[PDB]
């Protein structure tokens, strides 16, 4: 995933920075305190964005031509992945989030499937 | 670029980066100290990354889907972009620099027609 | 710009990223959800940040003597350059973003006509 | 793991940037070429301080007291594990890419006993 | 504290970003601006993370097996330090950054006795 | 030192930094080992951009105008200093880490006076 090639790929990488996405979503809902709300702000828009350059290596470095032929809107999914993150980093609403995290989920699958 | 959304996007920063991955790809063919040849190698591995993450986000930031409607080509475009930049990373011989400035460009073709509609 | 050297330097990095600074300035008007401004806040930090490091870089890296005694004036030039940025930083308001955009057009025609 | 708390842990983050370490020293024996080598070397390196970073969150952010209570051997361990990461750094052996892989399991199986309660 | 290793190692790395951290909470007292409070926090939050690892790196790169041994609370103290650290991440009380230092300068002296 | 203000601010910053590329460079005289080597010219690379970022802090936002006027000597000192950080990433030679410790010797002079001293 560091583009040697070092052969070693997970989307749990992208996923587990989607769930803290997610997480701090939620905990935005618990305490209404500024500096915390700003805080998790700052952490949310960190880890949305390496989860995003998780989700782009999955694309650019492990999916080959192969995969897309075989996969056809795997192109489009990655991209609405992306843009799912984006907006993630934009709210407060954990339903962001999780549909960052389904996104995602689409991506493993495929990714396991062509693992087998 | 940054994701605010800021409004702000340009495939030159993306070149920029590019078009000194090659020139350190040219630099490795004029001195052989292994001393050089090492920073070469370090730096051309950064300035490489720095241009995939430039490309990812005109993809997935600037580009929209009446993009990718108008202009079926652009997903494989940007994969095989990056693909470059990866072979890039991987070589000393200029002419894979070469190779993904050749995609940029046409990336930069595309974005400016849709600056334009 | 890599300190490789490389031999590639362009003005447009700096001022892309200054570019992005004013932008959020712009749009940190015309939207006062606190979220939204926090989020600005941030990016406009990182942008204004990277344009500081673009403008250090030509100015330590790109220009030579010869540069500064053709231009006695350009130290003091880059570092108020610097000193815009700062203060693009500390504001919302986009004039503070165009005042930086201003110092950095300076250093980009000392740069063209440095070649 | 991003000190807000947000409450998300897993060493599955220190233990794939570590399998990517033991990889590129297994790559390093099958390609001499000495740009190859040399891009490992610097690939080897960045991956290594990032395991070392979550080895060292896990160990401040997510052991509490009550852990280091249980587990007297938990503090000696992560020093451990984050030496065993400086070694893997400093070597093309495969062997010390393994030795971190086998104390970072080691703090896996002690984080899902303490995540059972 | 490169890694390499270098052999240069200093607690004072950690002592200026801990210190720079108070300051910064002293300043948030001064003006409840929030655009000021943000950016207080935002740079709050990266200089308590940059001592962080700083400290981290004392006790994984610098202190050795004779060093554990002959101060047996070292490695409670240097865990103590990183959640004084997140403490101070979490609030805009000076106090919290005091203890941080308060924990620093404990780690400064024995990293002088190991020295000399 | 983080343009808050937070107004701390030390030179040390930047001195610690060029010791460890000093020592680096020391260090790559006794061992010629390929990997150690490599190792070696990647971090020299790293701590020495960042003594270049401290040492630019300090010109652009520790110092100001009355102190430019005071000191005319400061803009071009300041200047060489990144300079020489320059030639220490470019070299080997521990006579070029010594050369930016120099420079940055006299800043921290000035400095201090500045600080009332
Ligand atoms: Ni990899
Ligand atoms: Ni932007
Ligand atoms: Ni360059
Ligand atoms: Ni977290
Ligand atoms: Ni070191
Ligand atoms: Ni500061």
């Amino acid at each position: 995933h560091c583009d040697l090639p070092c052969g070693v790929y997970d989307p749990a990488q992208a996923r587990i920075e989607a769930e803290s996405v997610k997480a701090v979503q939620e905990k935005m809902a618990g305490n209404d305190d500024p500096h915390f709300q700003t805080r998790a702000t700052v952490i949310k828009e960190q880890r949305a964005e390496l989860a995003k350059h998780h989700v782009s290596v999955l694309w650019s470095d492990y999916f080959k031509p192969p995969h897309f032929e075989k996969y056809p809107e795997l192109h489009q999914l990655v991209n609405d992945t992306l843009k799912a993150m984006s907006a993630a980093k934009g709210s407060k609403d954990p339903a962001t989030g999780q549909k960052a995290l389904d996104y995602i989920a689409q991506i493993d699958k495929i990714f396991w499937e062509t693992k087998k």
